[PDB]
Formats: C-alpha cells, sequence, structure tokens
C-alpha cells in the first residue's frame, strides 16, 4: 500500500521459504548463499521440509549472547541446489528502536500476509515461554500463532524475526550484521 509494504514485499518475494519441522510450519528468512534463520523453538533436526521438499540440514546453530543467554535465533545451512539473494547489507549493525515497522508472514495458513505493527522498542530481556531471552524487539500488535518466523522490516532494513506474543504485544529476536559475517 506504501513504501513500507513495498520493501517488505521485495524481501518476501525473493528471500523467504516455507520451513516445516515436527513443531509445525514457519516463515524462514534466507540471508545469503544457503544460509537462513528460524526461531530456535522450531527445533531444527537433520532433515527439514523447504517448500514441501525433503532437505538435509548441513549445519544448525542456536545463537546465545556472550552472557550465555538464549537469542531465540537458529542459523541453518540448507543442502539446497539454489542460493538466496544476498541481503546482509539490509541488516542493522547495532541494537536500536525503530518506527513504522511491517511484520510479513508466508505459510500454507497465512499466505501473502503483511501487518503494520508501528513503533518497535528495544525491549531487551524477556522471559519467553519460561526461557530467559536477550535482544528482544516489542511492538503493540496482538500477534497470534502461525506468525513465528515472520520478518520484521522498516523501509531499507530487515531488523528481526517474530518469536512470540502475550495477546497485547508481539516480540521479535533482533537480526544483526555480525551474526552472518562469513
Amino acid at each position: 500500500m506504501g513504501p513500507g509494504f513495498d520493501f517488505a514485499q521485495a524481501i518476501m518475494k525473493k528471500n523467504t521459504v516455507i520451513a516445516r519441522t515436527e513443531k509445525g510450519e514457519f516463515t524462514m528468512l534466507g540471508v545469503y548463499d544457503r544460509v537462513a534463520v528460524i526461531p530456535t523453538h522450531a527445533s531444527v533436526g537433520e532433515i527439514i521440509y523447504i517448500n514441501d521438499v525433503e532437505t538435509r540440514v548441513l549445519d544448525a546453530c542456536a545463537l546465545r549472547d556472550l552472557t550465555d543467554t538464549n537469542l531465540e535465533i537458529t542459523i541453518v545451512k540448507l543442502d539446497r541446489n539454489q542460493k538466496f539473494r544476498d541481503i546482509r547489507h539490509f541488516l542493522p549493525r547495532c541494537e536500536d528502536d525503530y518506527n513504522d515497522a511491517v511484520l510479513s508472514v508466508h505459510t500454507s495458513k497465512f499466505p501473502n500476509m503483511y501487518i503494520p505493527v508501528g513503533q518497535v522498542t528495544n525491549y531487551g530481556f524477556l522471559n519467553l515461554g519460561g526461557t530467559p531471552t536477550h535482544r528482544i524487539l516489542m511492538y503493540n500488535f496482538p500477534t497470534r500463532a502461525g506468525q513465528c518466523g515472520g520478518v520484521v522490516t522498516t523501509t531499507g532494513k530487515v531488523i528481526g524475526i517474530h518469536v512470540g506474543g502475550n495477546g497485547a504485544q508481539g516480540f521479535a529476536a533482533m537480526l544483526l550484521h555480525s551474526y552472518f559475517t562469513d
């Protein structure tokens, strides 16, 4: 509808796949080469389904900060025959607050879905389903199940992936440039 949804649409059309684990279907952001991200609570194993194709997982890493605290981001390398568009230059280098964010989801259940979530707070510490979690972004949208993995963008930046909510607010794990330095 406007330049926010334009940027979000550009990311969704080239840099997302539908990931299926034993914990369900997720939006999964491809970042560069065969490297993608997903909420750690997806519990990625040896094999994953990518757009309903059985795919071997070459590597999976559950990120923790240097305090040894959960970040809820799993970096996954896929045994796929095709590379993602490199979007590492759209990742912010620092933790920050942002205005006018969009949350974008694509699954079987929620295809071509885009939500204007508005202002995004650098929230920091969250007890997420009982797990101490750091580097959390918060937006005042009553987000629901099916939306985890969803991509949080501003015009020009990909800032995080949706990992939960409480019925009033939604929560995203920050993406930072430094996670994907090869």
